[PDB]
């Protein structure tokens, strides 16, 4: 990575649609890379913010991490330009630590991924679910 | 949404082991389980705990958040008890308003699977290498 | 150069609009010219305007500039009038040095008019869209 | 954008030349695309570079820059290597608003290549002539 | 010259070892490539970094800067984590004219190649002194 | 590490050219051993140098300053004087602890001159940077 363009497919509550989020780029103070939505509307689009420490001294514990922003917006009674009255956020870190190896960051990647689909938080967020 | 275990398959470097969790110590202050490894010590060290967001109150919207803990053991010689350093830990996070919909929130989790599943993150996690 | 109607064909994303900016005359106070489509308001709008700057005292090359006005107008209240919400343009400058001949002058039009044509531009301006 | 050889045939004098841009990598410190005649000297290269940007500290709008460079150096000069003797250069920046389509956006640009052919360039360019 | 893998083979002291430096991307810190090993497992380091310069303003140079870091480690006899306590460097630097071409860079790189294997710098490093 | 004649060959960027040069002696006041050109003119001539050490109060540890110089010039702006003209440069400061081993130093040795071999620099020199 080296992306070009990354693809989401298999999403949605039927897990049915796709989201296609090109990079615009990497931010040159920041070291972080940056993916939004290839619909033509820079006002109101995905995004998905990337970055990993070098890692430096006091980013040895180091971090990864994933920023999740999906506004959701309509056009208002008078006004031309459309803009965002919710939006919708997730924040993903890792790893932390130095001596962890592919294989743990992959199960700490995968222990996640796999509870995601899973129904315990599936219900817990779609509807909003205490766990009992 | 339901304090039952979960099978977290399909997981690891390749995809290919399995975890399974089962909740305990749900601390009703707050409303939130930790799943952990059932069994002696290691349910104590290997664990993912769950919390479930509520709307509003503080404000107007609402924050789900999952921890997840994975350390690694090792002991002296002689010692009564083991114990674990160069911990690996993740944090997700998610937010929503009130307002907020089904379908707004099978994106923002949907997507965060296979989000994670993408070679974007694959590479800024398994070698922390960010997609520069 | 002299001024004549400006007539630009086969424009906008799909290439099949034509916009026509007329030789309204060339202000004195700069010598640049002034391009206008047609209106009472909108040609005060939609403009496009050139002018060039000889080799100088001032120890300067010579250049060519040429700026694009394509602003837009949405909707209206009850105090009647109609307004500009938002505005594309363009500052497109062509520089020489004081022995640059025809041939050098022709190329860097032809060659920005090719690569506006080109992938490279469509893309840069149509999506997001920095390198990478 | 992505990165690709970019062909500009049909530019010149008599519109009858090609350049052949290669592709080079994109340095992140600014995400520059940079396309050239790599077989050149580095002193006299021919090359296009695009810099694109979105609103930040300072910035409301998106803008594309676009470089295009081409020096032409005298092979020996009462000497045996190569020296640069004329320089010509496009220097064009772009602008759009953060609600736009990208019908719009590209207005401004597919206007521009229809403007770069029409005569009152090709003489305001060619000949240097002033506007009048 | 591009992001690529890189594998190394035929060196140490026995010249019978091999290398592979899996890439990290390019660091917007500095726009500088760089790749380690595994590189998930040397958690002390183990690194190589590429420069990428530029001919800039303000020098003129577009130097290729590599930085080798090489460190060996002690275990603190029935230790759970292992530390450096050498670390051997390498850099060099490739220094060039503007006018410069491919086989003149190439005449330096492939001499200092043959110039580093050569017994000469062998011994003065292996185990000697200056050359006498 | 006495200074003899050393040849090389397989140089360039076909890897199609010799190179032979003479010791010139010692530098004695910093132990800057030289090979040298068989010409009349030390302007003009390419040459090797090399020097390791390690202060006794800049200490640190022990490094060895390895250098190339490679002038170049021209008759026809000349002949009398054919001054420089395309200079290429380049050095390697390689750096160990007292007690790094035989093989360390033999691996870093090795270890650069197999990059310095590799298609990563071989066109990093030439016409691109590993710049993405």
């Amino acid at each position: 990575a080296k992306l070009e363009t990354v693809t989401l497919g298999n999403i949605g509550k039927d897990g049915k649609q796709t989201l296609v989020l090109n990079p615009r780029g990497v931010n040159p103070t920041n070291g972080v890379a940056s993916l939004s939505q290839a619909g033509a509307v820079p006002a109101l689009e995905k995004r998905v913010t990337v970055s990993v420490s070098q890692p430096s001294r006091n980013r040895k514990n180091y971090k990864v991490q994933v920023k999740i922003q999906n506004p959701t917006a309509c056009t208002a009674n008078g006004s031309c330009d459309p803009s965002v009255t919710r939006q919708a956020y997730a924040d993903v870190t890792f790893s932390f630590t130095q001596y962890s190896t592919d294989e743990e960051r992959a199960f700490v990647r995968t222990e996640l991924a796999a509870l995601l689909a899973s129904p315990l938080l599936i219900d817990a967020i779609d509807q909003l679910n205490p766990a009992y």
